[PDB]
């Protein structure tokens, strides 16, 4: 079990995270009771990740614990201390050791990409997927998992950082007002895909 | 002043186009009961568009009709559902070609589901002005997006919608797009943004 304090990593992904990644957003569809719509794969991530220089398509940080530079880098790992509200008792740690550094787990991800607002003319950022195993949760980790992407926005003069949450995912909107951000209740998001996609023709 | 068959054209934006394209953000944003809070600029466009590959970043294709290569001009004829007055007529003469009337827009960018582990394409505006809207319009320029959302093999073309604007909502549903009720969107902007450090 791990005690007293935690050193927490933010760093960005490599193809070598695939298959933590592909775990992460199951373990995220199952929470969100959507498991059935999930199709992710480790060989659908690397189709679709790592082609495009990170911060300008989809890219993923990768948050990591374990018991406590030149000019031009995109982007140098954030590392803090976390003293453990409790001690954590994690039975699938060995499912999720780091490929970055082995005496690290992988506790965490979040998938965001570049958005746009008309109104402000400027770029943002959109966060796609924000995701903590549950041993993990409720000891500031995710805080310094959302605030590493909000910085690294701020550095590229995004004008503002969108996401969505789930009507009834209570902690979750909690967690975010408790940051700043400010849960829209008028807008309702729309999806075309499937067949309707197919058959949407001029 | 337009009566009988229009000649409808939805091409890609050029730098050209930021006079129209603020213009038309501005309409929008007073559709949407959202003025004060719009501050598009001529020079905000030119700053931040035309920088990326077209479907690549944010993305402005213009529609623009007369009476009768990345992206093809999509070209369709539209039987007019009733004869069109338009005042703002000369106010929104095209760059491209001097005969025709710019009458709308849509922006849209790349977007990322990690559920299909797929990319696909958001609509951030789409919009008809006013004298040109009900007639078939803004169901061509909606379907050029996703005809070519679906030659890049998108999983999912998603946007939003304020829940009181029925007309558009019923227009989305009408083109097979389902409204989901569960999701909201959150926004860390302004000040909370600004003082959101580490
Ligand atoms: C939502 C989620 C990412 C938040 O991450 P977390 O690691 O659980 O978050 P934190 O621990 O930083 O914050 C949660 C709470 O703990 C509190 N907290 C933080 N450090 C603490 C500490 N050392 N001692 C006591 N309380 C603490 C914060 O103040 C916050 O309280 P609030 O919610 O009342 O503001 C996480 O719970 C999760 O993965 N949930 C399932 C998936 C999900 O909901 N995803 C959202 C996608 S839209
Ligand atoms: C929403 C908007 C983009 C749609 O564009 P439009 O040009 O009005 O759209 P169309 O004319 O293709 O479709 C509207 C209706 O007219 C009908 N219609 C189209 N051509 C027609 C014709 N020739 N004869 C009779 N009816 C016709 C369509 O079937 C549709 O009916 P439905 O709403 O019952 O499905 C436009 O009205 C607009 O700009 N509104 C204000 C801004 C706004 O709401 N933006 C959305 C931001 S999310
Ligand atoms: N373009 C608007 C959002 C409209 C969303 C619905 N089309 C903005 O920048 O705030
Ligand atoms: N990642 C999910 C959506 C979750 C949105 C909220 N985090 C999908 O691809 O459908
Ligand atoms: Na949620
Ligand atoms: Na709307």
């Amino acid at each position: 079990a791990m005690e007293g304090t935690l050193t927490a990593t933010v760093r960005l992904a490599t193809p070598a995270d695939a298959p933590s990644i592909a775990k992460l957003i199951r373990e995220l569809a199952d929470f969100e009771e959507l498991s059935h719509a999930c199709v992710v794969t480790e060989e659908k991530l690397h189709s679709s990740l790592w082609k495009l220089p990170p911060f300008q398509g989809p890219t993923v940080l990768m948050l990591e614990v374990c018991q406590q530079h030149a000019e031009g880098e995109v982007f140098e790992p954030i590392v803090r201390s976390v003293v453990l509200k409790n001690p954590i008792d994690d039975s699938a740690r060995e499912g999720f050791r780091s490929p970055s550094t082995g005496t690290h787990t992988t506790v965490g991800f979040v998938l965001f990409f570049p958005n746009y607002s008309t109104f402000l003319a400027k770029g943002g950022y959109y966060i796609e997927d924000l995701y903590v195993r549950k041993p993990y949760r409720g000891t500031g980790l995710g805080t310094i998992l959302l605030k590493s992407v909000v910085q690294q926005a701020k550095k590229l003069r995004a004008g503002r950082v969108e996401w969505c949450v789930l009507d009834w995912n209570v902690n979750a909107i909690k967690f975010y007002e408790g940051l700043g951000a400010k849960v829209m209740p008028e807008w309702r998001i729309c999806r075309l895909t499937g067949e309707a996609l197919e058959a949407c023709a001029l």
